[PDB]
């Protein structure tokens, strides 16, 4: 630690972090598993544009990763999920993903995703407090 | 005339199918796991600002996900890595944190954690191809 001291980092000091971690990750990979990184998104509208549901994900190194998932409660039975997670994973596939990846809490139905050939591999117990986290995961 | 179709959403609209998910996260879940979000980060550093080292992650659901570990390779031996993870763990559990979670790719030397406590509870085998992810945790 010679003129040298551990502080609080920054906003800017903070992404330089994760540049230089992107950085090193990126030079070890080599071009096959190179995906150009992508952002998708769907939504389930309504005549007048109006949205009861959607699902967002981020593709890159040939994998669809399913950050959010959203459908109205006043209509959470009619369906609109498993749409959703169909019409994802069609363009997950035709952008070349080797497979899905995602995670979901016990309030967040991980049964669904069972239902739609999402295998778990691995669960964070009582976490939040009271509940637990669940990592799923489907080839495609 | 009552319809709905599913169409690709805009940033936006990802941006608010997000929302409505932690929304209703939050419209379920008890306060007492309702942990204030908090963006950590420390770094290790010199006057002029040379950055040796850092870790970056977020707190919430009272538990720290470690986002970004970094050391300069031309100081990899001197233990700074293994002194930003013990510092910030402490921050964690000072906060009130009773689980730390991370991941790290067969790449980016994930036996650093499994030597300092860490519990691989889950792994994603070759991905990205040719390479693994492995699920780490930390109960504080």
């Amino acid at each position: 630690m010679y003129m040298k001291h551990i502080e609080n980092g920054t906003r800017i000091e903070g992404e330089y972090i994760k540049n230089k971690v992107i950085q090193y990750n990126m030079s070890i990979l080599t071009d096959e598993v190179k995906q150009p990184m992508e952002e998708v998104s769907l939504v389930v509208k309504n005549e007048e544009g109006k949205i009861f549901g959607g699902v967002t994900g981020t593709m890159y190194f040939y994998h669809l990763h399913i950050d959010f998932l959203w459908v109205d409660e006043s209509v959470r039975h009619d369906g609109y999920g498993s749409q959703l997670l169909h019409e994802i994973e069609g363009i997950a596939k035709e952008k070349g993903c080797r497979l899905i990846l995602l995670d979901s809490f016990s309030f967040q139905a991980p049964e669904f995703y069972k239902k739609h050939g999402y295998r778990e591999y691995g669960v964070v117990e009582d976490h939040p407090k009271g509940h637990s986290q669940h990592f799923f995961e489907k080839r495609l």
